[PDB]
């Protein structure tokens, strides 16, 4: 936890490194900060993305890191994200980290939900 977005400096080992900190577990990175989320699995739930929906006025794009393999976004989540005009896409956690960092550096209104991989 950290009160804004920061580049994600590492992934692997069931967590992430950012802002000279280490966090064990999955994370969501939104304009209001980086928060732990208790994902039991790589496919996000409605709860998982609740902070994104709530801050949708400040988010244009959501990257979803679905672990080691790219997984489809469930129908229910596609609808909710669409309703808030957030453009979103899934890719491996590694790919999402790298893409998040790049878009963050470009000052895009980007958010990421990242399932922590080994």
């Amino acid at each position: 936890h950290f009160p804004g977005r920061a580049p994600i400096d590492a992934y692997g080992n069931g967590g992430f490194r950012f802002a000279d900190m280490s966090h064990r577990g999955s994370i969501i990175c939104i304009p209001s900060g980086i928060y732990g989320i208790d994902m039991t699995g790589p496919v996000p739930t409605q709860e998982d993305i609740s902070r994104v929906l709530e801050e949708s006025d400040q988010i244009e794009v959501l990257l979803i890191g679905t672990g080691v393999e790219l997984l489809r976004l469930p129908e229910e989540l596609r609808v909710l994200l669409w309703e808030k005009r957030i453009s979103s896409d899934t890719m491996s956690t590694g790919a999402a980290v790298r893409t998040f960092n790049v878009l963050l550096a470009e000052d895009r209104a980007v958010a990421a939900l990242l399932f922590a991989v080994e």
